[PDB]
């Protein structure tokens, strides 16, 4: 009787789910149990006639293709982005904006968006003349690979969770998922944020402040920025969670810097364990990337993101206080 | 090697629009891409400039040429050789004299050589609609063109194939980026935006005191090279009619073989791919009117009047195909 796990999963609609605890309690299956919970919570198995055993088989297969020896880009991160997207989809300002297929696409994209990540950056893969960068012509190398793996796994035995979608539903979902995962490439962050800003400046809402998004171009942009916000949500979580994410990304960066040092490569910024300032890097990350993004998101869904933005600002203040004068 | 004498004579035409490329394919033992690339590299002194060992060049070209499908009617080594030679002529246009660097010239020619390698003879849309491994690998986005680049670059790593072994690291990095930008621009889903941008450049074009195009940033330079190789890829209707008609015969065979695969699957046969219900001549007139002439009249504007004879041939060939309809 793993009662504690079911207790933890009752917070699946809350920012700040104890995802490391869930990873522990589920036998390192946070992506499987959290995806399954969210699918039940959104009635997605009945809406898209997904057989429960096919869902569980695909989810375990997918989760198996996240590397257990990568400190950050692993199945716990995938589960975290899934659950974060699931909460952002319920923003009151986005009520009635997205179809069931759009909701399914955003959640599936979040689950697969880093699958088979090797724990090094696109630039490292390009600079080492990797087989991945040769395959993908140096362009969104990892993100194209995550998509290819995520979709390829649906072809394994009893893994096609979309088997009862119509032909046209499958084509539409595939296009949306590709557009969403490719937008998680940080080389696209600035263009994405500029478009989110444009939308905020021209946003149409109801009298009760709910966004009105009529064309696909605008809806997919909001979905791209939503999953991007979820991918960049660690500094907006309660500090005890955030500090664990910082420990993990820094371990991954340092392992990349050790591969670089050994090859005699230039050690990438923040990747040198002998010359790193973890706390200054987090404050810079918040000041130049995370807070501009989440402040713009909060304007789009004004005022529903205020608690999230409050947490980010508290955490920035705390990390800054750990830097001595 | 009377045959070798005849081949050498034919290769004296490598600077001319209308080279007898099908004859060269036969005379060279089905090595048109190898012999035309080698001729062009010698003509432009590229082996000396980039310290390319001649045996490495031939080894790579032969391997690249082998990775074109000898059993595909249109997208084979003869098409690659033709696009290479057509780009080589376009690079020599008076309006571009001394404009491009040796590395940019190398990039345009190499891109043309690899730009369709390992083409299976079916379209991107067919590969997407049939859930192919290629479309799965490339997320339905420029599926073939990404594959052609990955193959063309990967083959440089085979034994004695690295023709760029003596470039600097900065040269190799620059060449790789330019080649990717050029081959990705041969995806027809990019044609309309590529043409729109070329028109904008023509409308705003600056010429130097010597009368050549002024291109003073990467964006403009790569855009011209992208459209140049796209024009070469879309050059069949601008060639002498006896060449053009052979290219039409070949693309229609390839289309019909695709539509037969779509028939043997219950799919809606793609337009122009139904050998039981095609109009070859109407399709060429449509191709020229909606794609090839809008492109080439704009290229002709950019380099005016350098390409006037090419444009005149295109317009004559359009009239000829039109005359076969009534
Ligand atoms: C101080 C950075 O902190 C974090 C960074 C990240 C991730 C998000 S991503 C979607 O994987 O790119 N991230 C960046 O945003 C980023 C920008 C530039 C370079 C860079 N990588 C290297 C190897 O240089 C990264 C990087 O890996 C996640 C969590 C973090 O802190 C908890
Ligand atoms: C009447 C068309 O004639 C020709 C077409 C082509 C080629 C050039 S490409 C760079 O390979 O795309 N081409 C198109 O431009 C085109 C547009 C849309 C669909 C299409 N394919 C299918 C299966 O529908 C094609 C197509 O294969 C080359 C030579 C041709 O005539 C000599
Ligand atoms: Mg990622
Ligand atoms: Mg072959
Ligand atoms: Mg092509
Ligand atoms: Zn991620
Ligand atoms: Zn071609």
């Amino acid at each position: 009787q793993e009662d504690v796990l079911a207790k933890e999963l009752e917070d699946v609609n809350k920012w700040g789910l104890h995802v490391f605890r869930i990873a522990e309690l589920s036998g390192n299956r946070p992506l499987t149990v959290i995806m399954h919970t969210i699918f039940q919570e959104r009635d997605l198995l009945k809406t898209f006639k997904i057989p429960v055993d096919t869902l569980i088989t695909y989810l375990m297969t997918l989760e198996d293709h996240y590397h257990a020896d990568v400190a950050y880009h692993n199945n716990i991160h995938a589960a975290d982005v899934v659950q974060s997207t699931h909460v952002l989809l319920s923003t009151p300002a986005l009520e009635a904006v997205f179809t069931d297929l759009e909701i399914l696409a955003a959640i599936f994209a979040s689950a697969i968006h880093d699958v088979d990540h090797p724990g090094v950056s696109n630039q490292f893969l390009i600079n080492t003349n990797s087989e991945l960068a040769l395959m993908y012509n140096d362009s969104s190398v990892l993100e194209n690979h995550h998509l290819a793996v995520g979709f390829k796994l649906l072809q394994e035995e009893n893994c096609d969770i979309f088997q009862n979608l119509t032909k046209k539903q499958r084509q539409s979902l595939r296009k949306m998922v590709i557009d969403i995962v490719l937008a998680t490439d940080m080389s696209k962050h600035m263009n994405l944020l500029a478009d989110l800003k444009t939308m905020v400046e021209t946003k149409k809402v109801t009298s009760s402040g709910v966004l009105l998004l009529d064309n696909y171009s605008d809806r997919i942009q909001v979905l791209q920025n939503m999953v991007h916000c979820a991918d960049l949500s660690n500094p907006t979580k309660p500090l005890q969670l955030y500090r664990q994410w910082t420990d993990r990304i820094m371990e991954e960066f340092f392992r990349q810097g050790d591969r670089e040092r050994e090859r005699g490569m230039e050690i990438s910024p923040m990747c040198d364990k002998h010359n790193a300032s973890v706390e200054k890097s987090q404050v810079g990350f918040i000041d130049y990337i995370v807070h501009p993004l989440w402040e713009t998101w909060a304007d789009l869904v004004h005022p529903d993101a205020q608690d999230i933005l409050d947490t980010l600002e508290d955490n920035r203040e705390w990390y800054q206080s750990t830097i001595p004068q």
